C-alpha cells in the first residue's frame, strides 16, 4: 500500500535538510505528495527562506508534488498534529537529539514525535 | 538515488509481520534488495522467516534473503545493518510509547538511537 502523503519537518538546519532530501526521494518513489513543515514561535522572513531551500532540496531529489507549511507552535505538536490533519502515511524527521542523556530524559523532537505519532515514522540518520 | 538494501526485523509476531509488509513494499518501490532478519538465542526460526518471505513477496518484493542472527534483537539488527551496508532498517513499534518501554528498553527506540542507518519505525500496533 504505497505512501500517498509524506510529511517532513525542517528547522533550516543542514542536518534537517538531509531529512528533506530523504523524504523527497521517498515521495518521488511512492509518487506521493510531500509536505514540508517548519514549526516556529513568531519578522518571519527566515521561515520562508527555510521552506524555499527545503523545497529546492526536495525537488532536486525527485519530488514533484510539494507543499510548504509554516506552522505556528512547537515542533513536536506542529508535526504530529499536521500529520493527523492531512492523514499522513509517513512522517519524516532527522535524529538530532536522540542520543544525549538530556534529550533522552527531557525530550527531543525525534523521540517525542516517534512516541506520539499515529503514523509510520522515518528517522533519518542525519547526525 | 534510492534505498538499495533494506533490512526488516521480525520475531514472528503479527505486529512485526506488518513491519515486513511495509518493508517489502518499500523495497519494491525502491528497486532494493530486502533482508529479513530474526534475532534469537540458542527451528521455530525458519517457520518465522518463511512466513515473512511470503508476506514480503505478497508486498511486491522479489529479491529476498532470510537471515537468522544470534543475540539480542537490537545488537543483532544493528550489526547486520552494518555488515550488509543497509540503507534502511525497518522495525515495528511495540513498546515504543509505553513506560514499560522506557524502563526495559524497546527495540525501536534502541534501534533508532544505535543504528547508523535510517530507521523506519512502522506503526504496527
Ligand atoms: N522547528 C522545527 N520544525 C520542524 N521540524 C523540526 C523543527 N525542529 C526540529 N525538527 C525536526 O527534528 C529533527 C532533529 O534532527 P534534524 O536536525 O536532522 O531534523 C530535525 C527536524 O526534522
Ligand atoms: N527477535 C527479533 N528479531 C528481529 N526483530 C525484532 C525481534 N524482536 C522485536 N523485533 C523488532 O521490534 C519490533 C517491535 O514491534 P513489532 O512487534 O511490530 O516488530 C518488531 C520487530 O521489527
Ligand atoms: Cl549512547
Ligand atoms: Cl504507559
Amino acid at each position: 500500500s504505497a505512501y500517498q502523503t509524506v510529511v517532513v519537518g525542517t528547522d533550516g538546519s543542514d542536518s534537517s535538510l538531509r531529512a528533506v532530501d530523504r523524504a523527497g526521494q521517498i515521495a518521488a518513489a511512492s509518487n506521493a505528495k510531500l509536505i514540508i513543515a517548519t514549526a516556529y514561535f513568531p519578522g518571519n522572513a527566515p521561515i520562508y527562506a527555510i521552506l524555499r531551500e527545503a523545497n529546492d532540496r526536495a525537488k532536486a531529489a525527485g519530488a514533484t508534488d510539494i507543499e510548504e507549511r509554516p506552522v505556528v507552535g512547537a515542533p513536536v505538536d506542529a508535526l504530529v498534529e499536521l500529520a493527523d490533519e492531512v492523514k499522513a502515511d509517513l512522517l519524516v524527521v532527522g535524529n538530532v537529539g536522540l542520543s544525549t542523556i538530556a534529550g533522552r530524559l527531557l525530550g527531543s523532537v525525534p523521540a517525542n514525535v516517534a512516541r506520539r505519532s499515529k503514523t509510520d515514522v522515518l528517522i533519518v540518520h542525519t547526525s
